[PDB]
């Protein structure tokens, strides 16, 4: 067992898992220092993300977060190997703070972040499999910050009080997932990370996108504020708040661009 | 035993020290969501600063920063109990990326940071029996950037090959420590927090000045360059850099501020 906070927080993550404790952790803070534009970076292309809204997606509440389960028809091209979709969910913070990006830009945390997560099919059969492995995972983050409301997130944010505890699970009708990314995707920044989250193995190929996506102060507290990492019939519920990581150390190293 | 980086990096310090993935963990980001104006933060006196140049103090590079004794005479006055000093030591980053001090404001490292450690010799005898003690610890915190030439500093860093190894130590004449201190001194932050080293003990009471102190890119580099946390004529030399911690979370708004 793990969590943000308390005795089994992210300063005791390498106890049990080895690799939370290793090399190329994430998540990371994204400064001028270490940033190198690479005009070779070319656009990803999203294949397959315009999601049948004839077929239908479990959203679960896992205690640690929530997860929308994505086809593996739906897959990023663009990179070395193909990679397919597994899942996505979010990390944010709470009312009083609302600043719970895990990547940071200059030192400043966006109030939350989207991971649509993918495996290397062309070298994997599953995600499962992949996880571990050289190359296994790809990655794609999305900063959050307040703003407009966004109909395209509350295709998922709308379903929050039905998944409210740990367990649970809803339905969500497909739809453009393509919707939840932000304009000019074609900048991001690029490195070769972890997973945020024990078992943090060191095989994510990290994209962030430069620019964020805006949700209204109504769907952030909502999020916030709509989950817990608690069964239902606990007679002492827990919020799932700031359920993410602080950035890791980032030396000798260099996150590269496709933005100048 | 423990380091900066590697597998008895911070992040696995938990495995032998508890404390360090315990509560009340610094350094901390000093930022608006967290902070309180506190008029009841009266300026601090510090006394029996100004050491006998008569007087000799030992600097030792212990393999993990560069230390200076202090005399038990000197210290802190406008706490509620008085703190006796016992060492200065630094934090800082590399040449690359010289943004090493420990604490951040509003997200943003500085290039370095001092710490004066003190402990209440009210209540105990000495440094050590308080280190794990209630209310045994008071550090002072000077933020340090990239500036014009520091004379007072270089008082420190002129001995800086004198302690090039580990376990080497010099003699320092004594100086008026008090001009290590930034500007309007009576302009802090201040928090209970820890020991940002292992054992990590929660017993800190922490005072962050406001202000920074300026030191030439001469001197920063020198002293992110001068020293190694290897034995001498070890034959994997290994250069003492990014000494510093990263920042824990730190919840509630139970940082206070002596300005507004
Ligand atoms: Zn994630
Ligand atoms: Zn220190």
């Amino acid at each position: 067992k793990w969590t943000y906070f308390g005795p089994d927080g992210e300063n005791s993550w390498s106890k049990k898992y080895p690799s939370c404790g290793g090399l190329l952790q994430s998540p990371i803070d994204l400064h001028s220092d270490i940033l190198q534009y690479d005009a070779s970076l070319t656009p990803l292309e999203f294949q397959g993300y315009n999601l049948s809204a004839n077929k239908q997606f479990l959203l679960t509440n896992n205690g640690h977060s929530v997860k929308l389960n994505l086809p593996s028809d739906m897959h990023i091209q663009g990179l070395q190997s193909r990679y397919s979709a597994t899942q996505l969910h979010l990390h944010w913070g709470n009312p009083n703070d609302p600043h719970g990006s895990e990547h940071t830009v200059s030192g400043q945390h966006f109030a939350a972040e989207l991971h649509i997560v993918h495996y290397n099919s062309d070298l994997y059969p599953d995600a499962s499999t992949a996880s571990n492995k050289s190359e296994g995972l790809a990655v794609l983050a999305v900063l959050i910050e307040m703003g407009s409301f966004n109909p395209s997130y509350d295709k998922i944010f709308s379903h929050l009080q039905h998944v409210k505890y740990k367990g649970q699970e809803a339905f969500v009708p497909g739809f453009n997932i393509e919707e939840l990314l932000p304009e000019r995707t074609a900048e991001y920044y690029r490195y070769r990370g972890s997973l945020t989250t024990p078992p943090c193995n060191p095989t994510v190929l990290w994209t962030v996108f430069r620019n964020p996506v805006q949700i209204s102060q109504e769907q952030l507290l909502a999020l916030e504020t709509a989950l817990y990492c608690t069964h239902m019939d606990d007679p002492s519920p827990r919020e799932m708040i700031n359920n993410f990581r602080q950035v890791q150390k980032f030396d000798e190293r260099l996150v590269y661009t496709s933005f100048s």
